[PDB]
């Protein structure tokens, strides 16, 4: 109570007028400190783009492309989300596996910074980040009044303390564009996170802001990449002599990361120069080893907020999430890499007076070549061992909470002997030949799942132009990475003429790590192509251009339609024959603007 006090008595004494102690509150795994009066927040469903709809009508049937506009952010799901997945306890793993674990992050560590030395992030470098993603962050970095808050907080933060880095369950709130952009103290509590988000990217920020996770840096990692030469790793990586390439899931990663995971990761600042250490241990001690969150809740009589904390787990939005999650799944392959191996026993598990020498013996002659047969982002990694005594290891992962979804926990893994059916940050990748002989290897994930992510607009409230544009952004990401889909080709040509030439893409289509946004832009999407296929692509050695989409390759027509191709299917070929008709329709609502023909 002496961490999280003082942000627990600010909300008390901001509520002062609603705030009680609700003894139905249904957190067993939290620690509940009380709640007060709200309005509701959320929509339970997403709007839909009638531009993309419009031109993707044999979709509007299919259950899949329903199902991902059914995201419910309103209390009930908040609450949902939290009930199946949040409120639970991770059984705390056996000295020995905490042992190995913190031989395996002190080595992980110091050959993660071995060319590398952490550093503050600035003022100016998230300001500049705001601006090039660019709005209320933009408004706030640009009020000296915020920057005084932040620097009063990083005082409290100096002192052992926290004031206002209270984090949230409720993701975007607003239902219509602006909702409470003008609203009451909304500006107090927007610059309260933003500025705690700001505290921990000054302090944590080095770890994206300097590529430590880069595959150079690394070993394992894939920062700084992009989706389209995730592939080309997944396939250098099949070239090593070893077992399968076996690319298990973990059920609720962040979930699973433990007050030992914590502890582990905290071991970074002592890299650190002493102005640095001091801020970055704030955020660890303060923020991520405790926490305090607010979350909605429904009640017989309205929404409350509710304030809650805990001591594990991976924080709701944060910074550093994704690097610590990289490292910590790092680590956590290497382990069950000895244990496959025949380096850790069961017996070394329950130990807490293991052999410590032999785990540093193997970290020291084989942990960087180990690391090389890993491609690891966050939660998704893919190992290729030495042989397949590792699909039956799971001694150590288990252990460490890192349970695998959907399987028995004893149950072996199966790996896969082909890198193309490997599954890597919610794709898969082929590698296809184009008509001159040259290879590419492609993204690739369910169509249904390309097609219903595109029909979700950014929200209620924007305009047809922001919409139509939301629409061609999502046309052109298609176009340089899922170009080989017969049906997504067709429907981003479609979309494309649809749109006037010159609007320029707007919004984002996604928000993973993974995207360069080479397709934000108006220029001629053949010329990107190239630039990104061929020019820039390390794997292509021959750079001569493809001057039409002819010789653009597909994806087999078998594979196309394994991977939800509706190509053969009557409703496909009178959608095809008839986009002439539906492109007019857009153009016509859209008004007397200038136009391209792609078909
Ligand atoms: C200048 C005043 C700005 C008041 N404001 C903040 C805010 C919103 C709702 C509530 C709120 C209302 C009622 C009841 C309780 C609370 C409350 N209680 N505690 N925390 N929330 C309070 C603060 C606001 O208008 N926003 C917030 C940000 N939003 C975004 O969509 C988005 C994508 C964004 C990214 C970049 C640049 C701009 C925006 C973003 C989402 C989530 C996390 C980060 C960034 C919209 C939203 O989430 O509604 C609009
Ligand atoms: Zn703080
Ligand atoms: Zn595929």
């Amino acid at each position: 109570m002496d961490v999280i006090g003082e942000r627990i008595k600010r909300i008390k004494e901001e509520h002062n007028s609603t705030w009680h102690y609700d003894d139905e509150n249904p957190y067993k795994t939290w620690a509940y400190h009380g709640s007060y009066e709200v309005k509701a927040t959320g929509s339970a469903s997403s709007m839909i783009n009638g531009v993309v709809k419009l031109l993707t009508k044999p979709w509007d049937v299919v259950p899949m492309v329903t199902q991902m506009a059914m995201t419910d952010t309103t209390p009930f799901g908040q609450q949902r989300v939290f009930k199946e997945k949040v409120d639970t306890r991770t059984p705390r793993p056996l000295p020995g596996t905490r042992k190995v674990m913190e031989i395996t992050a002190e080595w992980l560590w110091r050959t993660l910074g071995r060319n590398k030395r952490p550093r503050l992030c600035t003022r100016e470098e998230f300001t500049k980040k705001v601006r090039t993603n660019a709005d209320s962050a933009k408004a706030a970095v640009e009020d000296e009044e915020f920057w005084k808050l932040v620097d009063r907080e990083r005082e409290l933060h100096k002192l052992g303390k926290c004031g206002s880095c209270v984090y949230n369950m409720m993701g975007k709130r607003e239902k219509k564009l602006g909702e409470f952009g003008k609203a009451k103290g909304s500006r107090a509590i927007w610059y309260m996170w933003l500025g705690v988000r700001y505290l921990e990217f000054e302090a944590l920020g080095f770890l994206n802001e300097d590529h430590w996770f880069s595959r150079e840096n690394s070993y394992s990692g894939v920062e700084g990449e992009g989706l389209h030469k995730l592939g080309y790793i997944l396939r250098d990586i099949s070239k090593i002599p070893g077992g399968a390439m076996y690319a298990d899931d973990t059920a609720g990663w962040d979930t699973r990361i433990t007050e030992d995971d914590l502890h582990n990761e905290e071991k970074i600042i002592q890299q650190m120069d002493p102005e640095h250490r001091q801020l970055a241990n704030a955020i660890f001690k303060l923020t991520y080893q405790n926490k305090v969150v607010k979350v909605q809740r429904p009640t017989p009589t309205g929404t409350v907020m509710d304030i809650i904390s805990r001591k594990d787990q991976r924080g709701s939005g944060q910074v550093g999430t994704y690097g610590l999650n990289t490292f910590t799944n790092m680590e956590a392959q290497l382990v069950r890499q000895m244990e496959g191996e025949g380096v850790l026993t069961k017996a070394d598990l329950e130990n807490p007076h293991l052999l410590e020498k032999k785990i540093t013996q193997w970290l020291e002659t084989k942990g960087v070549e180990r690391l090389k047969r890993m491609a690891i982002s966050g939660d998704d990694c893919v190992v290729k061992p030495i042989d397949d005594r590792f699909a039956n290891a799971l001694l150590a992962l288990n252990d460490m909470g890192k349970v695998r979804k959907d399987i028995p926990q004893w149950q072996p893994s199966k790996g896969w002997h082909d890198w193309q059916q490997v599954p890597f940050c919610s794709h898969h990748f082929h590698e296809l030949i184009m008509k001159d002989g040259r290879k590419l290897v492609v993204p690739c994930r369910p169509q249904d799942e390309l097609i219903g992510r595109a029909r979700i607009s950014q929200g209620a409230g924007w305009s047809l132009r922001e919409t139509a544009c939301l629409g061609k952004a999502y046309a052109q990401m298609w176009s340089l990475m899922y170009f080989h889909r017969r049906d997504l080709r067709l429907a981003s040509n479609a979309i494309c003429s649809a749109v006037p030439v010159h609007w320029v893409p707007t919004s984002r289509t996604t928000w993973s790590i993974h995207a360069h946004h080479q397709w934000m832009t108006t220029e001629d999407m053949l010329t990107v192509w190239n630039r990104v296929w061929i020019e820039e692509n390390p794997w292509m050695e021959d750079k001569t251009p493809v001057t039409t989409w002819e010789n653009v390759p597909y994806l087999g027509k078998r594979e196309d339609q394994w991977c939800g191709s509706l190509i053969g299917l009557t409703s496909r070929a009178t959608w095809a024959q008839n986009i002439p008709t539906a492109i007019q329709q857009v153009r016509s609502l859209i008004g007397n603007e200038e136009f391209l023909d792609y078909m």
